[PDB]
């Protein structure tokens, strides 16, 4: 229905540190894409719950972030477009 | 770059008060999308400001909502993404 550009996203997601550590925490040491429950990222980037919650459920919603329940609850991992965007600032960096 | 499902998001949006909530709040008594500073979207709906203010960053982030700098501060009006998404909820209602 709608073509996004995936480098204006990433320049947003820059201009941002919460929306930015949110997403690169699903990279982890060894570069590798990895899954974390809601506690994880909040617990790993240095950011009130509230924020990170809140920033995790709207990237799920933007298709940045996929949910999959497990037990009963549910986890996170870069949806193909999440893992495109990373891509972006690796290139940078 | 990537394209979207317009469908999808909505039904994503839908399934979550404070995206669903922080969307709608952009549209007015009579229908029309408006222009809102992030304490008036706080203020409007009954969530805390940590979590509106995190999902209006991340809805600019996805694109969904634009952001305009005024005075030197900055308001928020829905993309053409955003009154699209709308569109499909006015749809169902």
């Amino acid at each position: 229905f709608y073509t996004l550009n995936i480098a204006e996203i990433a320049e947003r997601i820059g201009n941002d540190d919460c929306a930015y550590q949110v997403l690169m925490a699903f990279i982890n040491e060894n570069g590798e894409a990895q899954m974390l429950n809601k506690t994880a990222v909040a617990e790993m980037i240095q950011l009130s719950k509230p924020t990170v919650f809140a920033t995790v459920n709207s990237f799920y919603c933007a298709g940045y972030i996929d949910e999959t329940r497990v037990g009963r609850s549910k986890i996170y991992t870069l949806s193909d477009l999440g893992v495109e965007i990373v891509e972006c600032f690796k290139q940078k960096a």
